């Protein structure tokens, strides 16, 4: 099995570019609106320590450059939600697709599509990580990036790009501004909490592996949701919510095989290792497919 | 450092199905003509054993329903070049790109989108291999789904897929409709040959790792390249050739790592094994990503 984006067409003939004096970034144009991260209205200097609220006063409609390819979008009016900008403009994008502005949990999956200067640069999947990082692939100028699920032609935003931390992983918001995680948009440094294994995603690989035939380390017991919590916090695996067995469901009815069970399983995986076997072709667990992302790549 | 594909959106544009009797496929349009898998016109007792010049002087143009979303095309013409058919419909696409047919080498990547009944379904990063197959990710309905890449607004479609073979890999042509390998669009068991690992793109890769922040692979070791091309042969590596050593030029200069060092360093993990420990998150040598897609991503 293998990482697979969304396509990404629908969300391209939405990306844009915005730019405020020489600070350029990348702009989500739906409908009459074009949403973007805030501190494009900042200088280099002033992204140490912003104040966006007296930074924003200082600027009119005319101080932003929106243009979709080189064609300007004249802006006929700016506000501020959190840390994006919303800036109204003259034109309701032709191409906006059927969509909803979500926030996702970690462990969740999306689809980044890597923009610069409003243009279309790359698509590849991410995780949102426990600790509200996601392990991306970004360069200057890539902020305003997005990132998606796309539902029955309906396209779900999920995370705009703000930053990178001094680990090399990458932090944003959701389409109202809101940071994933204990992060703020000021150029200061910033550390990630630790990490920890997205244990509904590693469930969802192993009833991935039983589908095509790999069951070796399926087991005969069975273990209560609280008692794999405790001990799945002493491996740093992430506790699993109730939300979390409903979302198995699927793919426990498909194999026969009770989520618990599957949880009796992984604690021996953890408890003993995989005494140099594979699963999958792999050596080591992997975290960052859903039990959608195993559905959807199976049908 | 991700894999990372190109953006969909102008494949997604021309992407058709394609109907037969009871066979459904995928069809790429491009202007008026649209370019799909000839075994579409195939029944199942065909399938087995088909005489494709045979099977399709005995079809009209009416045999073929073509349908793009809703709208279906008419077929007013047909021809076949090798394993691909060629319709002619009434109606060109108007979304057609600025596009190429190339053919591609052995260790070369591309992108592919996924599609099922016409719809585009994900996006993911391919190689193809030494031994003509690629890992790709396809079900039942996927044929037609073609893998491409970009170079400033002009799309060069590369491959177009057939079938998988027993083992999981998949099979495919050009868009000329030569098939990539030892390989015939006959339902049958084919095995391909002994599959070699792309030496160049390891290298490649290794420089990421570096570019990344990893270096514990590295060693104070040197090598000649008809050395390092000894050992590399022995464990079922492509040679690598004075052009490939040029390739990797502008990798070895950011980060000032003589190519023939790296491949010292290649020498030392192939010998001694990665003792468990990981690079860019992989326990395993990643050999899909040319020193371009290194360079891309990483500036
Ligand atoms: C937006 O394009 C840019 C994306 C970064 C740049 C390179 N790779 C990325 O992900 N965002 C910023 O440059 C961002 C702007 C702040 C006002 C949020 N700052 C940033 O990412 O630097 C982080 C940093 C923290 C502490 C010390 C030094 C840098
Ligand atoms: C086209 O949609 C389909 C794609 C396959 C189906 C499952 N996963 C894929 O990638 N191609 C075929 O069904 C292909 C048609 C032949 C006429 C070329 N046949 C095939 O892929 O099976 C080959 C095979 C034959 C005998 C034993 C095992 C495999």
């Amino acid at each position: 099995f293998r990482k697979m984006a969304f396509p990404s067409g629908k969300v391209e003939s939405c990306m844009v570019q915005v730019t405020c004096g020489t600070t350029t970034l990348n702009g989500l144009w739906l409908d009459d609106v074009v949403y973007c991260p805030r501190h494009v209205i900042c200088t280099s200097e002033d992204m140490l320590n912003p104040n966006y609220e007296d930074l924003l006063i200082r600027k009119s409609n005319h101080n932003f450059l929106v243009q979709a390819g080189n064609v300007q979008l004249r802006v006929i009016g700016h506000s501020m939600q959190n840390c994006v900008l919303k800036l109204k403009v003259d034109t309701a994008n032709p191409k906006t697709p059927k969509y909803k502005f979500v926030r996702i949990q970690p462990g969740q999956t999306f689809s980044v599509l890597a923009c610069y200067n409003g243009s279309p640069s790359g698509v590849y999947q991410c995780a949102m990580r426990p600790n509200f990082t996601i392990k991306g692939s970004f360069l200057n100028g890539s902020c305003g990036s997005v990132g998606f699920n796309i539902d029955y032609d309906c396209v779900s935003f999920c995370y705009m790009h703000h930053m990178e931390l001094p680990t090399g992983v990458h932090a944003g918001t959701d389409l109202e501004g809101n940071f994933y995680g204990p992060f703020v948009d000021r150029q200061t440094a910033q550390a990630a909490g630790t990490d920890t294994t997205i244990t509904v995603n590693v469930l969802a690989w192993l009833y991935a592996a039983v589908i095509n035939g790999d069951r070796w380390f399926l087991n005969r017991f069975t273990t209560t949701l609280n008692d794999f919590n405790l001990v799945a916090m002493k491996y740093n695996y992430e506790p699993l919510t109730q939300d979390h067995v409903d979302i198995l469901g699927p793919l426990s009815a498909q194999t026969g095989i009770a989520v618990l069970d599957m949880c009796a399983s992984l604690k021996e995986l953890l408890q003993n290792g995989m005494n140099g076997r594979t699963i999958l072709g792999s050596a080591l667990l992997e975290d960052e497919f859903t039990p959608f992302d195993v559905v959807r790549q199976c049908s």
